[PDB]
């Protein structure tokens, strides 16, 4: 499968957007606490996030716990410090588990995570006119790059 | 070049995100009024959009005006009602002008626009668990699909 991992996300609208993209694709959502916001059920529903119930979601109290519970698979780390493009790897094997790990809107990923995993750090190409892309936009780009390579498994090409 | 055209966008954060992706790539931003928010220079500064100045932006009072001022190029219309994938077309020619036209967060694209241009209506594939993707996410996906096909011209220069 395809997986998005959010390391300590900050801003509720970004995670709401990412959860929508996950519901839209069958991508799993992994949230590493602390979060910057509540995800209580009654609040999500009155906020009209009806799609949230359809997301395959897992919460973790630490990135250590995340790793322990997700030992198998291919792990990629999205960071502007990466020296490979997000499109440089093959995500076409539907039977594999691909994990794309994203940093905080403000802090990004911890430096040691980037350093320990540098040959799997991916930079979406940019001009020098911004420091970074929006978190939810980067998750949407990576999700649909993987699904493009897999020829859209489980998705409706037409209504 | 690559162009994103927003038909009467509603939510300031979506247009802020799309402007960020445009500054990040050199994609032109075309805004068809009425907009749902102020884009006065003083409001954008109050909102902290430091990259806005770098965006190649044009405003129009109508889609008719937009068409009159952009006669040459290839026009694609992003809608869940499309019957071709966003990846089904060739955007690889850097000398051509590719325009991707997006609808409103609430009403989408006008029915007559979809009908009249149906052969070039593009649907990003989705499951049945959501009605649509987030507007800014869809723009980011299309921008980076076009730049992928062109091998990221003008990006990652002198990082
Ligand atoms: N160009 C890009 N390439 C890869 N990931 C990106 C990206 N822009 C944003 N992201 C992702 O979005 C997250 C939040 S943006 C954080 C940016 C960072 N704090 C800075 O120095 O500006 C990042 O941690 C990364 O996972
Ligand atoms: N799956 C998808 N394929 C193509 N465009 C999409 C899309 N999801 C969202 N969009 C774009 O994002 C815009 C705003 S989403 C608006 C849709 C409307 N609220 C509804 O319930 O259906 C759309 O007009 C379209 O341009």
């Amino acid at each position: 499968g395809v997986h998005v991992v959010l390391y300590q996300p900050e801003i509720p609208a970004n995670t709401g957007n990412i959860a929508r993209t996950c519901a839209a694709t069958g991508t799993e959502l992994h949230l590493i606490r602390p979060l910057g916001f509540s995800t209580d059920d009654k609040m999500l529903k009155r906020a009209g996030l009806d799609y949230w119930q359809h997301v395959k979601i897992t919460y973790y109290d630490s990135i250590e716990e995340f790793y322990e519970k997700n030992k198998d698979g291919e792990f990629f780390y999205l960071t502007k410090y990466g020296e490979k493009a997000h499109t440089a790897f093959d995500y076409s094997k539907r039977e594999k588990d691909y994990y794309f790990v994203f940093g905080r809107e403000t802090n990004g990923l911890p430096a040691n995570v980037i350093e320990e995993n540098f040959d799997h750090c991916l930079r979406i190409p940019m001009t020098d006119k911004v420091r970074s892309l929006n978190l939810s936009n980067t998750a949407a780009i990576l999700i649909y790059e993987a699904f493009r390579q897999q020829n859209y498994p489980g998705l409706d090409l037409e209504i």
